[PDB]
């Protein structure tokens, strides 16, 4: 039955739009799936619920005093395709750890047993910028077995992908957390599809799909909607279908192999986004060259 | 004498390039300044030192076993303008808190007394994506009195700016941490200079300067250099001069006034980057409109 999935990736590469869409495309193949957003900002469940920003567990637990005083119907809410939704809340700015927000919401969902009710999939939307103990909480507490890293042909998204992968490495031994695959979200930078496959092979995983840059996306967004919900017929919808399909069919759950900075930098130079280091000119003024 | 400064801001808006440059332009007016990078990645001191990536305290303390076994000359290193430099190191991926890395490096710098040696300024390069207790460590432990938030006319950078501001609010009472001003780093999106000044006034601070988009920057970067060091004569160098000047002359250290999501969203719509919400179409398919 059920699979415990989590999607990681750097901020602003389109982690939530890939997640919400493939989950809507998964639930177009009639799956009860649940999205749990771990991100400070409530942007991780909004497109399914046609909402602006779902209420978070840190918001509502402030209102009722504690988490047990929260009643599930107004915590977890369903939208398109009966896809269940919970935005967990960030840290109290400058003071709390992000981890806490995530853990209390897992516990509230195991406690009021929405985890064992019928669901074929659970998905955690998790930021991969800092891969600290806090954001690695679903990995540490063995709540996410299948990590799907969203990225693109750009240094920082790759860095992120690799550093998320070092965290899978540490909890390989303690549990069953394993990397599924990378998902390349096109930046329209030149031969990025190739680059991310190179990385995927150097880590020992696959670049499970290449999601394109489409305007479709922001057309659907003005309506606070998923692409799958706005126009079922655009090939963007069938991209997310190809991924949503490829996701359930995957049986490659490697225990990845992280690379050096230098090794990563190779990839970037080799595929043209990063330039090549001419050492002649280093440390030399407008004059000296 | 000495001022304890920290520059916060979202990832990839150019927090480290603004910081390293204005610090090089501050040290062009002959100041002994020290940069301490708190970021996981060692990209926060590299342009001063003509290096690729300075060694971090978490890296070297792994080598010698503990922090006391570290000798200061190969921890803190100086580059252009006798500007002292220390990259503190990130969390061990998936396990550590970022906070720890920062705190051990403050303590090592107070312990081996580089804090009380001659310096007119100290600067902490700190990521503003997650404003959790970890990244708020120099604010919590009253090591940074003057927060300078770098941002731009874009939602997330603003969000960030505001949330960093909520953290200043919480430690207003306990200490002397106060917000200096915002710095707008041009994205070349249309009337962003105006937008960030609106925010600065709604927070009760000023948009201390508007740093432009220049190609100069990446020309200097191929040499692993600051703009101030590559061509002292470009008006980009005199922008950083205008900021480096404006920074020491500032005596506006407000205890900011954070805004609503809705209130922030106003700004964006009012200044044209965000659109306006037509509710007619919300939750309605390719067909229904
Ligand atoms: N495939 C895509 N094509 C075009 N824009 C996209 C695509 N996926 C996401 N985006 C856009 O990128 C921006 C950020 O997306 P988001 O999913 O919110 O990122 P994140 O989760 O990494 O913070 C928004 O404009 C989003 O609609
Ligand atoms: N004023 C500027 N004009 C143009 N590009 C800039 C400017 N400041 C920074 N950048 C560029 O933005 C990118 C990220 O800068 P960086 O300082 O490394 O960001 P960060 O510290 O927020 O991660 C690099 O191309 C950097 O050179
Ligand atoms: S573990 Fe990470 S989320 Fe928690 S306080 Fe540290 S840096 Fe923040
Ligand atoms: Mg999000
Ligand atoms: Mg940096």
């Amino acid at each position: 039955a059920m699979r415990q999935c989590a999607i990681y990736g750097k901020g602003g590469i389109g982690k939530s739009t890939t997640t919400q869409n493939l989950v809507a495309a998964l639930a177009e193949m009639g799956k009860k799936v649940m999205i749990v957003g771990c991100n400070p900002k409530a942007d991780s469940t909004r497109l399914i619920l046609h909402s602006k920003a779902q209420n978070t567990i840190m918001e509502m637990a402030a209102e009722a005093g504690t988490v047990e005083d929260l009643e599930l119907e107004d915590v977890l809410k369903a939208g398109y395709g009966g896809v269940k939704c919970v935005e967990s809340g960030g840290p109290e700015p400058g003071v709390g750890c992000a981890g806490r927000g995530v853990i209390t919401a897992i516990n509230f969902l195991e406690e009021e047993g929405a985890y064992e009710d019928d669901l074929d999939f659970v998905f955690y939307d998790v930021l991969g910028d800092v891969v600290c103990g806090g954001f690695a909480m679903p990995i540490r507490e063995n709540k996410a077995q299948e990590i799907y890293i969203v990225c693109s042909g750009e240094m920082m998204a790759m860095y992120a992908a690799n550093n998320i992968s070092k965290g899978i490495v540490k909890y390989a031994n303690s549990g069953s957390v394993r990397l599924g695959g990378l998902i390349c979200n096109s930046r329209n930078t030149d031969r990025e599809d190739e680059l991310i496959i190179a990385l995927a092979n150097k880590l020992g995983t696959q670049m499970i799909h290449f999601v394109p840059r489409d305007n479709v996306v922001q057309r659907a967004e003005i309506r606070r909607m998923t692409v799958i919900e706005y126009d079922p017929k655009a090939k963007q919808a069938d991209e997310y279908r190809a991924l949503a399909r490829k996701v359930v069919d995957n049986k490659l759950l490697v225990i990845p192999n992280p690379i050096t900075m230098d090794e990563l930098e190779e990839l970037l130079m080799e595929f043209g986004i990063m330039e090549v280091e001419d050492e002649s000119i280093v440390g030399k003024t407008a004059e000296e060259v």
